[PDB]
RNA sequence: GGGGCGAAAUGGCCUAGACCAUGCCCCUUGGCAAACCCAUUCGACCGGGUUUGGGUCUUCUGACCUCGUAGUCCGCGCUCAGCGGACUUCGACCA
């Protein structure tokens, strides 16, 4: 048994480097951007004709 | 029907921009003020119709009553009427 989970251990170490790759992977800083409009009025007057 | 708008109320588009949907802004013109007419308790009774409504001389151009609108010099004096008065213009059934 000390040598077989020895090797299952040595065995499943590659594993987590692609494990922690992927969690780096999930850090990256990364974005992009928002842009909005808007606009209000007002009546001034009015005359016949 | 004829138009307007993307403004303005929101929704697509929505650095920005210009277009879209419902969606919202107006016309359905209006007024004449007088004179006369019906059938009858053989007028009281409301409603309708006709002739006029800035106006004439040649209302053709153009002028003669009237005014309205302006611009220009104006008298500080000359003419019997007097006066405050001159010249040029456009309009004249009414909003």
């Amino acid at each position: 048994v000390a040598n077989g989970h020895l090797e299952l251990i040595f065995g499943w170490l590659p594993l987590i480097g692609e494990l922690e790759g992927a969690i780096e992977y999930a850090e990256l800083p990364d974005l992009d951007f928002i842009r909005c409009h808007g606009l209000h009025t007002l009546v001034l007057q009015s005359t016949p004709w």
